């Protein structure tokens, strides 16, 4: 439980609305007595001040993740793309674009493909990772979750993500995480696509079990910081630190 808790802590993308003050506190929160989270997750406009804060406290390696087409997942590619370009300009390490899940649910699979592909173009050129949030809690159905993951991967997603941080009453479940990870396995893209459960993981016990699914599916070496991340907040961090004696 200690080994798993330290491992999970180091995979966290820590999130808190964001304000200058909140974000500064978040950066400090990411540097713990036992090590640093891999990243923080914030709105694009706070990327410059977070980068400064991280540098000043001597943790320049803590990455900054953000989101676009957020939180609604509308089907306007031009807007999603503009937002993604802006996120890149602010200095994002990764952009998580929200998939147009309502469009998919209405039977339009093409727009999700074109949207993700356009954003991936723009991120790849800037050496920024593109994650895709499919919003499993809105899709609900296994087939829709599989299809959104597949479309996302075919369009070039670097990571597939369950849910939008903070989405009321919606988060990763062992079932959705399993489905999404099976898509990665089945499509043969484990080297190039990672997974991010957002929500659903509140305890050290939870984190241990989630990682066990990853280790089971892909072997124990797979879920490094590039291929797995816990998108979570203070509750999980606190639980992990307690498991570790803080």
């Amino acid at each position: 439980l200690k080994a798993s808790s330290l491992r999970a802590l180091k995979l966290m993308h820590l999130a808190t609305d964001d304000t200058d003050e909140n974000v500064i506190a978040l950066c400090h929160q990411a540097k713990t007595p036992v090590g640093n989270t891999d990243a923080i997750f914030i709105y694009p406009r706070f990327i410059p001040i977070a980068r400064k804060t991280l540098k000043e406290q001597g943790t320049p390696e803590i990455r900054i993740c953000t989101s676009t087409n957020f939180p609604h997942g509308n089907d306007d590619i031009d807007i999603a793309l503009a937002e993604t370009r802006a996120a890149i300009a602010y200095g994002a390490d990764s952009v998580a674009v929200v998939f147009p899940y309502r469009a998919l649910m209405a039977g339009n699979e093409q727009v999700g493909f074109d949207l993700v592909k356009a954003c991936k173009e723009a991120c790849a050129a800037a050496n920024v990772l593109l994650a895709v949030i499919i919003e499993t809690g809105e899709l609900k159905d296994e087939a829709l979750i599989r299809k959104a993951s597949e479309i996302s991967i075919k369009a070039g997603a670097d990571n597939i993500v369950t849910s939008t941080p903070g989405k009321v009453a919606e988060g990763a479940t062992p079932e959705s995480a399993r489905i999404m990870m099976e898509v990665i396995r089945d499509m043969g893209v484990e080297k190039t696509v990672g997974f991010i459960p957002v929500g659903g993981v509140r305890t050290a016990e939870d984190a241990q079990k989630y990682l066990a699914i990853a280790d089971e599916l892909f072997g124990a070496d797979w879920a490094d910081s590039r291929h797995y991340a816990f998108g979570a907040s203070s509750s999980l961090l606190a639980s992990l630190l307690k498991a570790l004696g803080h």
